[PDB]
């Protein structure tokens, strides 16, 4: 089994922590803040307060034996850029970081970070997505043009079958799943009915889709 | 005229006020900050310096008009609950509101807000399972059973075929996109083949999957 | 005995748990501060320094063993709002609460609040009335129009007896009760002479009794 | 003119102020906080922002003018002291303060002012006689040893005659007043009937009364 | 021998302290200061850290012993005010204070301080009155009109004598001590001359002896 | 004309600033506080509000012109420092300095200050030798041995002549005046009567002095 | 022109800005600090107050024009860094920026900076070279081994000669200047006379120099 | 050896301290803050914590029988004057002080600082000379008009020998050393070439070396 460092126990590295830790992976959870510590103190292999910046703390830690460092600090944008700079020269294997700006992805894209992520920037993108679109629960994007999209049946699609709902000739799309009521169906077949308040997945190009809701339904 | 409203410009409501606003939608940007609102002043419909926690200068921004209110403020659980308090006594019909902690969406809860978001919560997640397995590129859940995954192609699997990469009975899943070299290939025929660094799209349920994964590729 | 819990130990709240533990019964006085607690020791059967927003410390304390808890924390809303709700989901009987305003009324009833209270409010309102009139003194409300005052006596009605002041038909009210040097008479006969600066208890209509203000006194 | 002018815009001196306007007196309303006297300014004749320890903006506010001046200022107790100690010497006639506690009531009686009250204090005591007793919704004081006390008649006392509860010979106190589904009655016949939840208006002996309390109800 | 406790260790009441205890009393310094406490540890009989607004810790330091206590707080004069009052309600004989301004000494005055000080003031008079008037050193008021001066003997009077400077007729005034070179000459002999940069001290009214300074001098 | 400036509007300063204007003196008061410039604006020829560490503010004052500048800063120590500094520097011919400790006096004495006062320290020897000595009023020091004193007379002294009470055989020391009622006397006859309660100024040897207050007084 | 930019006006920066305007530069002087920029405002063609953080006001300023910017901040690291960044990715083509640590250096260095200083670090070893040999006036490094060193001469070496002072043969040194009561003397002949307090010029090994000062001089 | 004391390790101080302890003598860190003298302890013989202005803690680290005293706090002016007096006042032979500016300076000066240094000002000027001049890279002046310059070569110099530029008699300086590839050549004869590039050592007349650099290179 892999090796997990995480520093910075925010809202977002603690969900990284606390679901790693599910996963059954050795990890270790690293904050300045003892309150933080304590709280995750549950959710880890490992608990320890320690400044990250200290690079005498940092031995301590024997943080040169983790093959995946996770840095999640965002306000203090000083000890974010502090700590990556440390774990390079320290040469760590995989270093991923939260990052606040653009600025701040520049930085440590030159100090060599290997993966730098928008947890903010990129929900905001999806939640975006939604708000427009009532009907889409949640997607992934294929590419700049094409992707799959789960959309909430309307009435308007009540009681209709796949083979009535054309969408790899009329639209260019096809249904991969349905959800009723709990109960999952993948693949479904040609005479397989959708009825309203279900989960409907589609694969497609996103102007087809999308015509196939202002019209379908 | 649908009208959207974001409060609070952070990271998560920055992003989707100026999302919000690339999909040509009515979007007004709000925030205490004067330095905030002309930074996305330049990426919203209109943007105004105003203290959401005041009913006074939420009447003046005219909020009866917007369907859609965002609430985007973080650090301040106080201005976060009261200015959602006040959009429901407004009657305001659509209430989404960026949550701290599990309290603080159980407040939210209460006082009537419509859809709760936690943004690095759920990307804590999402990267989890990519720091774990680093064959995952993205992903989405149909159930708690069920999901779709793209996975980044190794060697193994490289000039391999789909009718040679048996999945639908070896494994019980199904290719559903290959993306080689950005081209994109939709429900590919039995022939197609796939190249490594290709992204693969996978169907099927969770443990299939990670079967593939480590016998498969 | 029914057993008491105060947390916030403030003018309001003190009160309270000074007044219960002299009542004879079980009070817990609760504060995040160690110098309100020393000075409340002495009046309460036990108290404790505790964050009332830590569920771990909640617990210690063994609250959800009280059928009544009292908040009386008043300038930070986040801790009393933060409090009564960790209160409600340990299914606590009884919950009253200080409240600051209107809006933080609002999120207590919401959050399942059995009494809010406004000390200040409610007393403002009292003394208002006693500013306007100097005639009285205290008074209770028995509806929007019926109310008992306790009312100083003046020179106008030095040595008048109860039947030289017709009350019953010519104003439709009632004397209860007469204060002389510290004596205290009830149900006083027609008979019954009262003197200036006694204090005099009558009851009737709100009208009707500063019409004999203005006319009798 | 009877003015009146209420310094320190808090929940307490802010009720005052309020109350004091609704019943149609000249009121002015003083503060430090520009905020605070924009909020009250529609609750006021006259709002102006102003620092009540200094002697020309006190001048300037024209409170020579003023009969009644209240002291509302509560957590800043070098401005309480000030402020009285300076309208005592621009000789104001009636001086009521706010009191933070036992030795701020001390200095304020030493400087001379006309009333002091302790709004917090006092409800506080009112409270904790209806946590102990559910019974009593609220009451007013005599004396040390008599009281006025309106109860929540229940079912033990439901259709129960005045003549049925006898109170005058048995207990030694009288019913003053039954109010039913907002109907009031004043001074009942002993025919006339109680049922449960109406509001029922006892008075005598406090002991007595309780006694009432546990065998009659 | 007298008991005396000084509380607040500043320049003044450092001073006191100091001088004090040079002569040979029983001297208590009380200051909240670890720091003040441990610089005057050298200058006291005891010294005890203590916060002089606290009842119990002020019982425990036995202050009620002492028939004199100077209270020397300044810049806080809610601590001032507070430790006076809770002298004088422990029935101390002589308290002395000092005072940061006017109202300062209204409210110590109301409050039974026996003395008040006002060390700055006073002093501040008595320089200004060496700087409009450089051959004055040091003076003594006797009244509004009457008042002793040291004077720097100038030039104008080298080699003067007593009768030369003729005093008790042409300006009213009295010769009373000659210093030349560190030796004094008490109710010098009208033979006795005077010599420039000596120390001239001189009784007579304040119009007369700057008259003699305008003339003689 | 003699100018005077006073910099720093403390207790100290304020009180000189406003002594010398109230002696017809052309007077500038300055502070870097717009609310004590406005303070003692009533009390000086000129007030401006000035930073005094500020050459250019200096200059713009015209302090070329005053011949006395008074620096009576007290807390901020580097601003005393750094004022005095500048003056020696802009050559003004004489300055005074209000210090704070031995210390402070060293650095003025090195950057050349003309005169060093020690208000607070001076005031507390003069208080402490009327603590230890109720009978003691006033007094000034002719040297290390000499002084005059001026006594509250006792009913030891009542009606007692000044030939009664023999000072320069007995004592060694001379009655220089007596205040009765107000009225004064001033070199007063043998035959001259002292009455308790009058003021009496005594001048000799202060081991003499004292020796007349145990056994005379 | 060659434009010159001088951000952050501390000790250093200052320095540099006032210098450079001295020989005759363009310069520009910029600061967050309106006080510091008022103050180098008369040391430079032009000085503007800016954050140097905002691009929007770094491109005001025409920061284009500039061939040369400095980067003087010091105790803010992040704006310091942030800065450095903007300027490269504004393509200015030299970027010397003042460091604070070693790895303040790393991350400059990474981010593209042409030159690093170190002032405080580079004197603190210049002045420690004198400490330990007070016959040090000042010095250059030629490298690792080799050094030229301005010497102040001993009585030892008064009134000796170039030729009596020989360095070429028993030191493997040459004297390569003599300053004498300010007159200078270039590459002296072998006649040359050092008197003492001269200042002598010496080049060659650090061990052989100081093998000469403790033989030679 | 001589032993040497190091008060304030900041930047400057910190390298003194380090260069010093390098050298083989005799020195003590001092510093009020405990995380720098962790980080410098192991580059002193001693290090201490402690505060400079506590003349007790002073004499407890015998600072008396230090006679180099080297004062490095900057900031703290307050600090950095208070602890050269007491420095002073103990008779302390050499006493070193960085300065923060012109008037920090003076004050030094008058109370007896034995050599004032200005780290970052003259630096400021040393940089300012290589950006106007990019072809010096390093420099020594030996008066205002004479001065020793590193330079770096440049393609016009280019394989050009000693003989062929003439410095002597065309521009009346002379070549003192050749550095090529990190090898040195000290003294180099007549026919000696100099490479692009190469560190080139002149010694002359500062207008003369300009002329050679905008003539010859
Ligand atoms: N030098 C450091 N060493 C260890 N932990 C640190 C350090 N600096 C910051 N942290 C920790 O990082 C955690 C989260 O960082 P912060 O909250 O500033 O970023 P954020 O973006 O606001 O967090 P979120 O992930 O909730 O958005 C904090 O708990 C803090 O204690
Ligand atoms: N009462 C208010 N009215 C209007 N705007 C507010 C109010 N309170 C806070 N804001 C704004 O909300 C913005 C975002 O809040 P905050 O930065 O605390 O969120 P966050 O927890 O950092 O979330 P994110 O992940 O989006 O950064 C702030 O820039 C602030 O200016
Ligand atoms: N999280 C907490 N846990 C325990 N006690 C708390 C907490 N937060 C606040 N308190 C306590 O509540 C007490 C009173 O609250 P606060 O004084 O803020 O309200 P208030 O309305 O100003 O008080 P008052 O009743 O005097 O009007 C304080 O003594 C404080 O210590
Ligand atoms: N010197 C002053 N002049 C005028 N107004 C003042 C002054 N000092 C305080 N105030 C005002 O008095 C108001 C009430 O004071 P504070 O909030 O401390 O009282 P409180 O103890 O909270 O009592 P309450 O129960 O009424 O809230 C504040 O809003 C403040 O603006
Ligand atoms: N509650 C308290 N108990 C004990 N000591 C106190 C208390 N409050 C203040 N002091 C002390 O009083 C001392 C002097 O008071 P402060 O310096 O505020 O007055 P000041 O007028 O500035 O002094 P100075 O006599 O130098 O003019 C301080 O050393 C402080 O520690
Ligand atoms: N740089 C400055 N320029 C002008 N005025 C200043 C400066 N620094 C301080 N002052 C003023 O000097 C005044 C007196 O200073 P401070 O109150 O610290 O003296 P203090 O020690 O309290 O002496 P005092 O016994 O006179 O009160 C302050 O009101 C302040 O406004
Ligand atoms: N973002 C910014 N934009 C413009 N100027 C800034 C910014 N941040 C800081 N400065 C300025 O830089 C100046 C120098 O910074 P600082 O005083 O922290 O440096 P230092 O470490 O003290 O170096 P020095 O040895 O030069 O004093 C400050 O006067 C400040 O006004
Ligand atoms: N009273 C004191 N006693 C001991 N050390 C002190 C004292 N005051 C300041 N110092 C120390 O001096 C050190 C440097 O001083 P400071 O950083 O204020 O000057 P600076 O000019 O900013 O430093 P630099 O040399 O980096 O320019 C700090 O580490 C601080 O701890
Ligand atoms: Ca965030
Ligand atoms: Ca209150
Ligand atoms: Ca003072
Ligand atoms: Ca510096």
């Amino acid at each position: 089994n892999k090796q997990f460092a995480v520093i910075g126990l925010g809202r977002f590295g603690g969900s990284i922590c606390k679901e790693l830790h599910r996963m059954g992976h050795e990890v270790l959870a690293v904050d300045i803040n003892e309150e933080k510590v304590n709280a995750y103190a549950s959710y880890a292999t490992h608990a320890v307060i320690a400044n990250a910046t200290e690079e005498n703390e940092l031995l301590s830690l024997g943080i040169r034996n983790f093959e995946y460092v996770i840095v999640a600090i965002g306000a203090n944008i000083q000890a974010s850029t502090l700590t990556t700079l440390l774990l390079k020269e320290l040469d760590i294997p995989n270093i991923w970081v939260k990052a606040q700006n653009y600025y701040h992805h520049k930085v440590l894209e030159k100090i060599g970070a290997d993966r730098i992520i928008h947890p903010e920037k990129d929900m905001g993108v999806k939640i975006a997505q939604s708000l427009s679109d009532e009907n889409v629960l949640n997607y992934i994007d294929l590419s700049d043009e094409y992707s799959i999209v789960e959309l909430l049946a309307t009435r308007k699609l009540d009681s209709k079958s796949i083979i009535d709902l054309n969408v790899r000739a009329k639209y260019g799309c096809t249904i991969l799943a349905i959800k009723h009521h709990g109960d999952i169906c993948l693949s479904p077949a040609p005479e397989d009915i959708i009825r309203e308040q279900d989960c409907l997945v589609i694969m497609g190009h996103k102007k087809d889709i999308k015509r196939f809701e202002n019209e379908g339904m």
